[PDB]
């Protein structure tokens, strides 16, 4: 592990060179809690493990659910690697509920508004003026540009948006853990490989405020730090307990709370690649897929022989129904389980403006849906599975994220040809 | 309360008439635990009001999910009101996992073994020789007659089919209090009033076989009782304690696990009547159900902030799209939301082969799902919210059931006109 | 408000220029004024119709009469002229292009909408004989409209001919083509636009009491 030049050196934290690997950086914790922009500033040992624990798990999470990060792994108790990136010099917070700063420049709105969506507001990072508010006018005014990536109305876009998104999975993977998790703030950076904006600096403790039970008076963040009128030892002692409380739980937001799983019925071996389109869709959710060749007008003995095989295991389960021609199989199924069953017959120009009607027009007494995209089968199963397994969920909300970027940056191409 | 006569009278229970109330009576439970035709017999005070508690719990549990039962209301610590049935003398065992008799009755079977569907027998009620199973034909070929109903193929049908499902019920019940429900004896009765087979007796602690995390050497249930070499004073506290354990968390039983809501976003007032029959059908499952106006193509600015106000307060919510003609309101939010979407077009046949095409064919990235029936919407919606609420999962089970009852019904009466 | 003529912010014609003034003189006064009777002088102008607009349905049958008489009424909300007549490009195809040549030819922009149930040949005729907009607004109800429709959607190349379903919509297309040149239709579709959004929000604000 070869260890470079100091690259950047902050309040609570170092950036080294990698003269090992290109392109790669290390961010060292360090074992100093500060607050404000005079001299509350103070020691606290196991501060570095505690923040370089909490930003490699929410990294990682916010990273398997597809978020672009500024994260390789962690690299020791105080340590993570992470892509080389120029630093956007903005603060982006994101609130559910109103407290803090958005009271003092707001009077008269109470403790506890609810954001609906979450409001975002952005910060000039400037110790000497006390990080104003700027405005997305402002910032696009201001023509910064970093790693060769100008930051215009698009990119701006781009930040906001990833903001309300990151917000949103750390808030829903709070949610198991009975923490409310208020507000937070983040930096973005440009790689300066990819050229990307990702996600970067650190989430740690000092990034948000959490609320066990919803309750202000257990606030376990850094806010219990902010809010003493006097640092003594046994101050710092609670608000150490209030980081090694986070610390202790941190790691459980990666820990799926739920099974999940696809059960792909195909009423013949000739629709087996329609129904590999939805299994190779479910592991892009996480969602394990199994797939069964029964039919229900040539053996609907064993149609419900293998529904209770499925129902009998205690593993929650979405039915997909592959039928061509006159599919009975979604029917007869959907009949027979309280578990949601999708058609997602295999229709072609030739026969599908018939064939579809048989999946759509069903007795009474059938709950039955129907969806034509195999990949659509798979996303509106992990819709399903994500009101239960936060993970599947966050899977879900980054994808909306990626795919908006996609279209802004797709619309930013084609926008040049009409110069 | 106005006490009759002693109907019935059993070494755990006695029946009386309510003279105040016609059709009506009373179970009182009694202080006794017993084992082998009473062979082995047990005072244990507390008993009556722990076995009382359980089956009044349990059937308060089947009667709200649909199943019918001889229950009208617990009626103080140690008894039951009950509407008075005719017994037939038929133990109905339904089993998941191998043990006990099954066992003994089928050697080279190892304990373990799994039964997809839940296995179902029958054992007629006779302690002078040890209750005999019954084969199906056995029991259509006794004629028995109870309260006039001849119990013939459709009966013992009926009793076979209702056995699984009750089953099932209590099995998905007991899952989240960590406990696997091993098998289970019920006996049904023909309401003296109705005519219809009902499940009757009682169901507690020696109706079946409870293993914490599905261990048997954590036996809460009555086999406790049976398996002792020697009864003892310091023994019998021991089962005491398992009674116990089940008593206080069967009542958990009645708790939902998980909040639920269906939101119908339709995008005129024209449409509510078709929204008004989607909301009374998630009313059927228990299922809180929101109605909202809001026009993808007029207001959606409108529609995204009325979707983030649900998406937003914690509560798993499945949006239901009612639009006409091209429906844009069940896309647009199928595309901004990772909970699940469901287009329910108000389609009449004037224009609805065409109009329903807007729903089905979806660009790319879209779960969108299309139920036609607006009861179906509301089916699908609980098929989905039962994945995570054993109460919504249990209405859909004994509704299944009872859909089933009703087809063999209709079937008898016709099959009348056909001699 | 703030009025810049040319977009140039040193002839503002608004209170703006008493704002800046450095100290009050009544020779600044008077500028002032100046700039408020600029505005008084001009202000009438805005209630003009800078261009006249005029909507020709055209219908191939008197049977057609009510649907024609929807669209006319939905051209009156929008402050245009809107005018009936009866012509059949398959029984008169010599006197359509008459018609049309009466109203190409006095000046008044114009357009056309073509009302023809069955096989509408008055759309595509008069589509490929001017150069002013056609709309097709084809009398469609469920017993064949599903049939009826392709004959207005499928044409030979050549022809821009447009198809609106909706009576009053192809009142509002029409609108929507004047607004590009006249400032008091598009302020009514604006206007409009704003209005429909508060009745949803008031529609919703009543159905959202029945969920409490
Ligand atoms: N990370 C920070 C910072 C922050 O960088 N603070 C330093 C001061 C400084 O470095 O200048 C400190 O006092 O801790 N301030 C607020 N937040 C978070 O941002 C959201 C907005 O908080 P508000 O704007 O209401 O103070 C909440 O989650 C805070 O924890
Ligand atoms: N197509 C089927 C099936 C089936 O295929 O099993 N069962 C009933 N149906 C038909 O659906 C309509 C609605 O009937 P219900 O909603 O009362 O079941 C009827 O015309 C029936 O024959
Ligand atoms: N409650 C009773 C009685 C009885 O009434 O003696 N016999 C069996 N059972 C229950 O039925 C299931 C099957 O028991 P076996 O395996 O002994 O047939 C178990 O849940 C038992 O508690
Ligand atoms: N298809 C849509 C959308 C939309 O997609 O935004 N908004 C309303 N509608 C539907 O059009 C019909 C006419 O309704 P209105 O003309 O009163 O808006 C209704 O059935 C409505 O749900
Ligand atoms: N239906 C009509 C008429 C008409 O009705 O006058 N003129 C050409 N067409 C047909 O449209 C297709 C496209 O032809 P063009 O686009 O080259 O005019 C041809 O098959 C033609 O006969």
């Amino acid at each position: 592990l070869n260890i470079g030049k100091k690259l950047y050196e902050g309040k609570t934290k170092e950036v080294y060179e990698l003269l090992d690997s290109p392109g790669k950086v290390l961010l060292q914790s360090k074992d100093q809690i500060t607050a404000g922009n005079a001299a509350r500033k103070n020691h606290l040992e196991g501060k570095a493990a505690i923040s370089n624990k909490i930003t490699s798990c929410i990294f990682q999470l916010l990273q398997e659910a597809g978020i672009k990060t500024a994260f390789t792994r962690k690299c020791g108790e105080t340590a993570f690697i992470a892509p080389q990136c120029e630093m956007i010099p903005i603060e982006w917070v994101c609130r559910r509920i109103a407290t803090g700063s958005f009271l003092k420049r707001n009077p008269g709105v109470k403790e506890g508004y609810k954001f609906y969506p979450p409001k975002v507001e952005l910060f000039f990072k400037d110790d000497a003026n006390n990080d104003p508010q700027w405005s997305e006018e402002q910032l696009i005014a201001a023509k910064f540009c970093f790693a060769g990536l100008l930051i215009g109305q698009t990119e701006v876009d781009i930040m906001s948006h990833a903001t309300q998104a990151i917000f949103e999975i750390l808030e829903k993977s709070w949610l198991p853990q009975n923490c409310t998790l208020v507000d937070m703030k983040i930096e973005f950076g440009v790689d300066v490989t990819t050229k990307e904006i990702v996600l970067a600096d650190v989430i740690d403790n000092d990034s948000w405020r959490l609320w066990p039970s919803g309750d202000r008076s257990q606030q376990k963040d850094k806010q219990s730090y902010r809010d003493l009128k006097e640092v003594t030892p046994e101050g710092l002692q609670m608000v150490k307990k209030n980081f090694e409380w986070v610390a202790e739980r941190v790691e459980l937001l990666l820990k799926s709370e739920s099974q999940c799983r696809v059960v792909v019925l195909m009423g013949s071996t000739s629709d087996l690649g329609h129904c590999e389109k939805i299994k190779k869709a479910c592991g892009n959710f996480g969602i394990p897929c199994e797939l069964r060749v029964t039919s229900a007008h040539k053996g609907p003995d064993e149609t419900l022989r293998i529904k209770a095989e499925y129902e009998g295991d205690g593993i929650p389960t979405v039915f997909v129904a592959v039928a061509g021609r006159s599919n009975g199989l979604g029917p007869v199924m959907s009949g027979n389980t309280a578990y949601p069953v999708i058609s997602c017959p295999p229709l072609t120009p030739d026969w599908g403006v018939q064939d579809v009607w048989s999946s759509l027009r069903l007795p009474s007494g059938l709950g039955c849906s129907t969806v034509l995209s195999p990949e659509g089968s798979a996303q509106f199963a992990a819709q399903i599975f994500g009101l239960s397994n936060h993970l599947v969920w966050s899977k879900l909300r980054a994808s909306i994220l990626n795919t908006w970027i996609s279209l802004k940056q797709a619309d930013k191409k084609i926008r040049e040809c009409n110069l």
